[PDB]
């Protein structure tokens, strides 16, 4: 009996770091914008397959970014970590979500990213210091991709970097995890250790983010002592662990791509060019566009009914050839201009500055420090992560010429 389905199942797992899984592909060859998906819990959902249709949509008010609803659309039994306690202003709406990201926004404008690179260039070459003279064979993703984000955005934040091995271990059990009881006791873990962080700047008026909002909006009552701590966890975590999976893919694809990593080395020119073009092809976030329609939505003759699940996937629409040319090329000297690794709209990456400014130093840090860097292991080897989580793996052993 034939097994064809209407709404195959969503998400689906990578096989190589820089391709849409075979179900994808599908996805995004089939035309029009929406498609049909079963999730893992046996609901049917929504998924955005095509570029403009998820530009519109990303920012139709209609589709709301409350998690807490019981219609959104969770791919994962992790998913219910984030669902029970109060939502950072990623998973709110206006005009509750301005209120709360404008607490936030000014660690993140265009003055304090461009302030920040001594401090970025001094981080990378630090762990690059310490990698290089213990030698190879070394795990980038531990030795290097995780640690370097991880210290820029503590001491963004005013987490203190020497409990690293906690919240960097909390951060990763929650993004790995499979299960709920697994993500909600990481989700706690880490919620315990913020709370108390929050209580010492109490008593110590301290730096960084978190310091400012416990000095300011906590203590005027307009940010609440739970919302603090959803938000500064969000922070934390997407800035440990979107940066180092950007890193690490990075690092694999262009070793895949030998022609156009040696025509980046020549040219730092095309770092920032070749770094959109990463974004646009490896779109790691691409599990974060899920949205609930609060009224029936029309879509280019399909209809979205109120209380129905959306997900943007946001690396189907990066592969859109009506937009960029041969889609599935890399091409760092392509205009990767429009990509939606990053959002759109109300919601659109608040560090995405940041992402790409430590991207380009990692990158030129790489190429200058390190020019014979290879894999110490067929990629075949490499082990993904699923399609529920960051895409990422999960340790990248590299050698060079000591
Ligand atoms: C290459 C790295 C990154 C990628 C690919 C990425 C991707 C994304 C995407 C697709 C969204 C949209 C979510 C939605 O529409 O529901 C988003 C939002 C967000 N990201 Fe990132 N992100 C990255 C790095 C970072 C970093 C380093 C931070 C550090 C704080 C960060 C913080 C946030 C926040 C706070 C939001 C929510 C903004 C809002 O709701 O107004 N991200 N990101
Ligand atoms: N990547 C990423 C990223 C995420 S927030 C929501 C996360 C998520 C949503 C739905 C299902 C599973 C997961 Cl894990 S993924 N982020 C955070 C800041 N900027 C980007
Ligand atoms: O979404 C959040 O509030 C925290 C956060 C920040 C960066 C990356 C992922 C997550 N959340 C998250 C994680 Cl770490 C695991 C499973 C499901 C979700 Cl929604």
């Amino acid at each position: 009996t034939p097994q064809t389905t209407d709404a195959p199942a969503f998400p689906s797992n990578r096989s190589c770091p820089y391709q849409l899984p075979d179900g994808y592909a599908q996805l995004r060859d089939t035309p029009g914008p929406l498609h049909r998906v079963t999730l893992y819990d046996g609901r049917q959902a929504w998924v955005v397959t095509k570029h403009e249709a998820a530009r519109k949509l990303l920012g139709d008010p209609r589709l709301s970014s409350n998690r807490t609803d019981d219609n959104f659309p969770a791919t994962s039994p992790a998913f219910e970590a984030v669902r029970e306690s109060p939502q950072a202003f990623i998973g709110l709406d206006p005009p509750e979500h301005g209120t709360r990201r404008r607490m936030t926004i000014s660690e993140f404008t265009v003055k304090r990213i461009k302030g920040m690179r001594p401090e970025v260039e001094e981080v990378v070459h630090g762990f690059l210091d310490e990698m290089l003279a213990a030698g190879p064979t070394a795990d980038l993703v531990s030795q290097f991709a995780l640690p370097v984000p991880s210290m820029v955005i503590c001491r963004l934040l005013g987490v203190p970097y020497a409990d690293h091995e906690f919240f960097q271990d909390a951060s990763k059990r929650l993004v790995q995890s499979t299960d709920a009881q697994s993500a909600l006791t990481a989700r706690n873990d880490l919620a315990g250790y913020l709370d108390g962080l929050i209580t010492q700047f109490q008593t110590e008026p301290g730096a960084g983010l978190v310091g400012a909002l416990v000095a300011d909006q906590l203590a005027n009552g307009e940010i609440d002592r739970e919302e603090l701590i959803s938000t500064a966890m969000l922070l934390l975590i997407a800035g440990h662990e979107t940066t180092a999976s950007m890193t690490s893919l990075s690092v694999i694809t262009l070793l895949d791509h030998p022609e156009q990593y040696a025509a980046l080395r020549a040219d730092r020119s095309l770092v920032p060019g070749a770094v959109e073009e990463l974004l646009r092809y490896l779109a790691i976030a691409d599990i974060a566009g899920g949205r609930v329609a609060t009224a029936d939505i029309e879509v280019e003759g399909q209809l979205i009914r109120a209380g129905e699940g959306v997900i943007v996937v946001n690396s189907i629409a990066n592969r859109d050839g009506t937009v960029y040319e041969d889609p599935d090329a890399l091409d760092i000297h392509r205009s990767a201009r429009h990509h939606l690794a990053f959002g759109f709209g109300v919601h659109q990456c608040l560090g995405q500055n940041l992402a790409r400014l430590e991207l380009e130093v990692i990158l030129n840090a790489l190429m200058d420090r390190v020019p014979t860097l290879r894999l110490a292991v067929p990629v075949e080897q490499l082990v993904l992560r699923p399609g529920t989580t960051i895409q990422g793996v999960n340790e990248l052993p590299v050698t060079w010429h000591h």
